[PDB]
């Protein structure tokens, strides 16, 4: 077989010994799924007044047979142009996007896949900034041959990112020999849960143009920033600057989206990319063909999105259940004299528990993390796993168990720090 | 931008002047593309006397929630139980497939890459069959950075493997300073519209035995074989002998599925890999991260699939037709005096037309097929786009328009060839 062919405890016993308020109350809480399950009834309503899509139905006509044989990479129009407008109404509309110049993949997780493949030849490199989503070690490098280098953020600054982490990543690529093609960035952040900041992302502008390389931008929570500081696209720092189609980074910057964090819809598979690069959006195009949308799906979306009440009453909701659930993880928290690191999107808080380790080293984390397992019940995720350069810090979601479950698990925690410290 | 970032003729024709009985009777007739319009009318009256399925309803109750956070690599239970029946089916329940050992992917295009992925490093290669689906170059060579070495056949056997054959391939690989890793088929084939005989089976295990390499079986059309010899399905060949679990080659002959071609539902994206190497499975497992199939797609098949009085007439009604509509594209160009190579699957015909040519030559079978286009208005495909060894051949499809544009394409041609010959 080919050589491709060739942190896991928390979830292992999670299956061992699953929750469930009425079949196993003693199982393990889940607190490191980042799902949203927590606006489904605002889609089963539409589904129940809008049944026509669902069944393959438009204007009274049946419509199964064109679905069926629609395998177009260029993707359904009318799917495109709906989630275009989605895409911009997420961004306040500061922001419109060129249908021609999406592409639709089989979720974030292809899309960033993709993108790597079209800009870095195998042996070569991307920065990304520590912490971030595990699945990245696989999904960029894995099939690319592409390799990552870290640009460190630490607390000092609430993790931001700055001009010298990014130069010493650039630098530590050059001392493995690596060619650097770009920067790939999680804004909102996963999992830090807050939105980058327009200093940040200035400053990434900056860097990908003295350095003549791309920056990707990982834009899947865009739709869940539900506080203050406000969310960012790195599209809209373009516009309002000389990059608006004056300079040529305007070419090398990329987005990423996903149906799957703020509809709550990862089983479907709905991944985009976008790029002001015809090149990019040509070759994404015809790589998408290795991991198309599902016509029936993209046609059941297509009739949700072009919704514009739906649309504008789910951002409006989600925002407001999404905020209130991290409120409550923060004051739960709180009570077991545990803070968060201040955030205001995702589905997930980052937790600091430094002052609760035996040391101030990474043995010292996943020694309190295994307490939190076999201890409390709970599953959260290490700091570690998402690289961060601090030991103590962990991921805490929030938004895919009921209320009540979760301050089941503040209690069984807060339970924990008075019985241990 | 990396590397990978960076015969049409019939085509482009047809999109600026497509045929269409009423609104441009005299635009280009489609019949190069391999697609089953002929059965919707069966999935059609199926849907709607078993509307739960489409409306996210199971038992009366919504599963809209349950699917929408369904996106496990491992595939829906229920559906990849129906997957392996309905293949089992398709092989006259001759063979039984672990749906353990079934790896669904977007498309047979997805699987196909996969596997390559999972048995080649970049720098080696395949051996295939000519001439073979023109996808393939792409498909299997693009992202992989992975070579096809082709085996020529010839119509001097109808187009068969031979033992020379293969021996000729595998000396230009390694002349080629490539190493072989295996040989992948499409059986039935597309172009050729012919089952793989049970002795090029033999012949292919044998080999592949003999190098230690592995054999993939694209079996996408495995469902359309409508008329003697009986299709046999490369699984089927290694129970019937000592390769049954007791030797080696069982653990390196894996199979390639879609419903794409049979059932019509291209645009759906369900494809299958089927390996009994446990190693494989794992690694496609994970590989189909980044083509899952939709879950809404997955729970609407598991039902389609799961009814045997569907799944049983429509296999038999799906053979009836195209049946049907085969021997009408045979007596049609009999009557020009245009033979075709003796088939019994598929969606199309390997049509002779090297009596046509200026001369034997391949300039001469463009010129033939830039006549075909231009005067007879008629989409086909020209066998060199497929890499047939010997000009003159052509894919011709019939199962994506009605019967009496198939007659019309054919009087059209009746005419052109007492015109010009
Ligand atoms: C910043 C960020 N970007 C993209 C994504 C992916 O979202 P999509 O749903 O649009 O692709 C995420 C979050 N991803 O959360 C779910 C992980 S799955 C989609 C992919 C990922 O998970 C690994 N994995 C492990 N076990 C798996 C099973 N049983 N099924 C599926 N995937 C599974 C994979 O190997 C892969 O790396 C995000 O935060
Ligand atoms: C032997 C054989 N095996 C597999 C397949 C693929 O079937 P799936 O639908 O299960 O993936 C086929 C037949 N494929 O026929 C359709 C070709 S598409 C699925 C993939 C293929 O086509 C190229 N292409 C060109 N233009 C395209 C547009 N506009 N949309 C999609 N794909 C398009 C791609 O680049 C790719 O190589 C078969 O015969």
């Amino acid at each position: 077989l080919s050589r491709n062919a060739t942190y896991f405890l928390g979830w292992q016993e999670y299956e061992k010994n699953p929750y469930h308020e009425v079949h196993n109350t003693n199982g393990i809480i889940q607190m490191g799924l980042a799902e949203n399950q927590l606006c489904f009834d605002l889609l089963e309503s539409w589904l129940a007044k809008n049944p026509e899509a669902a069944a393959f139905k438009k204007n009274g006509e049946s419509i199964f047979a064109e679905l069926a044989l629609f395998q177009d990479y260029h993707g359904l129009p009318a799917f495109k142009k709906a989630m275009v407008d989605f895409m911009a109404e997420i961004r306040g509309n500061k922001v419109t996007f060129d249908p021609n110049h999406l592409v639709l993949t089989a979720g974030a997780t292809s899309a960033n896949e993709t993108f790597i493949f079209c800009l870095a030849d195998p042996g070569e490199a991307v920065l990304i900034p520590t912490p971030y989503y595990p699945g990245f070690d696989r999904d960029l490098k894995w099939r690319t041959g592409v390799e990552i280098v870290p640009i460190h953020c630490t607390s000092s600054n609430g993790f931001q990112i700055t001009e010298t982490a990014l130069e010493e990543a650039y630098q530590e690529a050059e001392k493995r020999n690596l060619r650097v093609k770009g920067v790939l960035v999680t804004n909102p952040s996963n999992p830090l849960g807050t939105t980058m900041t327009r200093n940040e992302l200035y400053l990434l502008l900056s860097f990908v143009e003295d350095k003549g390389i791309h920056l990707i931008s990982d834009e899947i929570y865009s739709g869940t920033a539900f506080s203050s500081p406000s969310f960012i696209s790195v599209m809209e720092v373009l516009k309002d600057r000389n990059c608006d189609e004056n300079s040529e980074v305007w070419q090398r910057v990329h987005v990423v989206y996903s149906l799957s964090k703020d509809l709550g819809l990862p089983g479907f598979r709905v991944g985009a990319i976008y790029s002001n690069d015809d090149m990019v959006v040509a070759a994404a195009t015809k790589m998408s063909s290795f991991g198309l949308v599902s016509s029936q799906t993209q046609h059941l979306l297509s009739a949700m999105l072009s919704d514009k009440k739906l649309t504008k009453n789910y951002i409006a909701e989600n925002h407001k259940r999404l905020k209130q659930r991290q409120k409550k993880l923060v004051s739960g928290l709180q009570k077991s004299g545990i803070s968060c690191l201040n955030g205001n999107a995702g589905l997930f808080c980052w937790v600091d528990m430094r002052h609760l380790l035996r040391s101030n080293t990474f043995e010292a984390e996943m020694e309190l993390w295994k307490k939190i397992v076999y201890e409390v019940h709970l599953n959260i995720s290490p700091g570690s796993s998402c690289h961060c350069t601090e030991p103590g810090w962990f991921r805490v979601c929030f938004a895919n168990l009921p209320e009540r479950t979760l301050d089941l698990a503040m209690q069984r925690l807060k339970a924990f720090v008075g019985e241990y410290y």
